């Protein structure tokens, strides 16, 4: 198919580009490189075995998005493309509603104009709010996000819901992430946040490649098994491939298709550390902090419909989302190249 | 003050520009005429007593907005430029959502651009939901609007929240209005819609000068005393003044300000109906029709806070929101002149 693909050359993206290439699909990414680099770009096409065509571009900029589109004769849209630090979207709230919010609504502005009607969101569990309910399921209404950023991506869905009662023969589907880590096998493309990471596993990488002393662990007081917080930590790889699948088996099929992706399990912030002191054969040193304003103490998604609807389910574990990480962050200590 | 009036050409702008150029403001209009024509703007001169500037063009082009704002040395924002057709926004999501919520963003920020913090935003009862509890208080926590057009205003409110929060300097008010209806006493101004009217009041305006049929009156098995909707109708003048004391009184005092503007009493639409027939002197023609999605059954402002904090309360009476009405529509039969 020809897929468009927003914020291909991101942590996510990138490695989904890879699949898709591997699927033997045209793809088209669409980056601002606001959050990364073309240095990514020859890898994506080597792992992947095809040349990905590269627009370096913004969602917000309507009349290029259909442009593009046009184009391209794109089939398919997945969108990646936007900013997700959480807590500064709580310092810079504008620019997340346009670049999430006014970014969205620009590209779809554009698909309507250009007869494109396949769309992938990349959606979070943030959406589900302050939910006693756990796991999480679909089915379950939506909450309140507690930061510019949750809200963004709560707003988007609803804007795409009601675009699709409009134009009924969208096919829509709201991917809400888990926790995503880990890394390309071959140790050559992951995440490569610039800065201090906000995540958990890339903040331990740090810790462990040297750069930083200990990790904090924010809370050590919550109702979990061992008192820290517990998310459900899934695989890029995974997360890449239920895109592929998505993509393939959703297009032109009319709706709203909801699913969240994650394993479907809890792991706590120890159980992830003990699994990295594991794959980098040594222990990573770390100390408790208190609780990060805003997190919930655990959560983990019921990932049951997309298994059922999809056929589709994570394949790779905890261990291997760390060594994964492991090896990239050792294979390349200063990320891409500039 | 130096204010910029947003939507100043429209029903409920023209009619708190006149107010304003009475308590002597600098008073800006920045309108796209979607709604509206230049044909008001003599008589809000007039009417006013003053002559305020008016530019046309659109909320949307933050450059423009931008430079107004510094070009007039504005000190406050009026925002009522928006699109309110409900039924409209449920075919029309996209439109809904860029001229409202991107509409919004786009003013937002060219007024931190311009170092503009002083804001009034055009809210709607609609926020409030579903919700049982009525009248409704300020204090209530939102629900899910029905609409596209409700759902964006409400987002919009999320917004301004969160931009305060970030920029705690800035003075924002969310006005959230009832009912609006009537017309200048001097029946030389009103409100203009075009084609079928969507609002109860000028839709019986229409019937009553002999334009229409019968009005329809949408369920007559509600579970109110008559059986027929209540709701809360604000005296468009008393709206007006309403907002030129919130301008006055909440500039530069910094916070989110939440007002609820109606006269805190509901009136059924027969109510209506008997208050029109009796302005006009004759039956106004109705018959029963089936409920009309997405209505309530009943609801009404408690208007206490605006009294409190602003000695704020409405003066006109509901008889007086007929006569006004009937006068303006019966002086001027075709509207504002093309
Ligand atoms: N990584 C996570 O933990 C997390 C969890 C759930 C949801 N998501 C969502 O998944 C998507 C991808 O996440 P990621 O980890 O790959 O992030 P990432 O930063 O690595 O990827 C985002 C990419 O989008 C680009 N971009 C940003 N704004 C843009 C704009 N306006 N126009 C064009 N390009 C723009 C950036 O340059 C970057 O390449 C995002 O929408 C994110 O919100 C991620
Ligand atoms: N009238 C009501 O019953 C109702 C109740 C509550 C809330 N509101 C809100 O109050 C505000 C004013 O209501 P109204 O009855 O006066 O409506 P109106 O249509 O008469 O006024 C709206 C004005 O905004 C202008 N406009 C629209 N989009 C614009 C854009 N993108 N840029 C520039 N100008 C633009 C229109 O040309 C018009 O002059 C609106 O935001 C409406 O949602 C009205
Ligand atoms: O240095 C750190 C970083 C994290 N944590 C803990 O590790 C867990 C996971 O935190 P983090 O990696 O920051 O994940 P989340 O806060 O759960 O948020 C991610 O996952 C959400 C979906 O579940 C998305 O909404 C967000 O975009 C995404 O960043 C939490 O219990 C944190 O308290 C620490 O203790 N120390
Ligand atoms: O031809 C008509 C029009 C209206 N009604 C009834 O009259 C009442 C008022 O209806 P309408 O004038 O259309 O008002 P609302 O539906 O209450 O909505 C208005 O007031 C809301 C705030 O309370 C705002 O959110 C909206 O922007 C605004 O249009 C309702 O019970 C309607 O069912 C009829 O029976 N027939
Ligand atoms: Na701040
Ligand atoms: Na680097
Ligand atoms: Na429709
Ligand atoms: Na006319």
């Amino acid at each position: 198919m020809r897929v468009l693909v927003t914020g291909g050359s991101g942590y996510i993206g990138s490695h989904t580009c890879v699949q898709l290439l591997q699927n033997g699909h045209d793809v088209i990414i669409l980056d601002n490189l606001c959050n990364s680099k073309r240095s990514v770009l020859p890898v994506i096409e080597r792992l992947g075995g095809k040349h990905p065509t590269f627009v370096e571009g913004d969602i917000r900029n309507e009349a290029l998005m259909t442009e593009i589109l046009h184009d391209h004769a794109i089939d398919t849209v997945i969108h990646f493309a936007g900013l997700k630090a959480v807590g500064e979207s709580v310092q810079k709230p504008l620019e997340y509603y346009d670049n999430n919010v006014n970014g969205t609504l620009r590209l779809i502005s554009a698909m309507r104009a250009a007869n494109v009607k396949n769309f992938i969101f990349s959606s979070a569990a943030t959406v589900y709010g302050d939910n006693p309910k756990i796991p999480y399921v679909e089915s379950f209404p939506t909450g309140t996000p507690q930061s510019p950023y949750g809200k963004s991506k709560l707003m988007v869905e609803q804007i795409l819901t009601d675009l699709q009662k409009a134009q009924p023969d969208w096919s829509i589907a709201l991917l809400r992430y888990f926790n995503p880590v880990g890394a390309h096998p071959s140790g050559d493309m992951g995440e490569d946040p610039q800065g201090i990471p906000n995540n958990l596993m890339p903040y331990i990488a740090q810790v462990a490649v040297g750069r930083r002393d200990s990790l904090a662990i924010f809370g050590n007081d919550y109702p979990t098994e061992d008192g820290t917080g517990v998310r459900d930590y899934i695989h890029v790889m995974d997360l890449a491939d239920g895109h592929v699948v998505a993509m393939e088996k959703l297009a032109n099929k009319p709706g709203v298709h909801i699913y969240n992706l994650g394993a479907g399990v809890g792991n706590s912030v120890l159980d992830v550390v003990n699994a990295f002191s594991k794959a980098c054969g040594k222990p990573v040193n770390y100390h408790f902090a208190p609780r990060r304003e805003g997190d919930l103490p655990a959560y983990w998604a019921d990932a049951s419909k997309a298994d059922r609807e999809l056929n589709w389910r994570v394949t790779r574990t905890l261990d291997e989302m760390a060594q994964d990480t492991w090896h990239w962050q050792s294979r390349h200590p200063q990320g891409y190249p500039d």
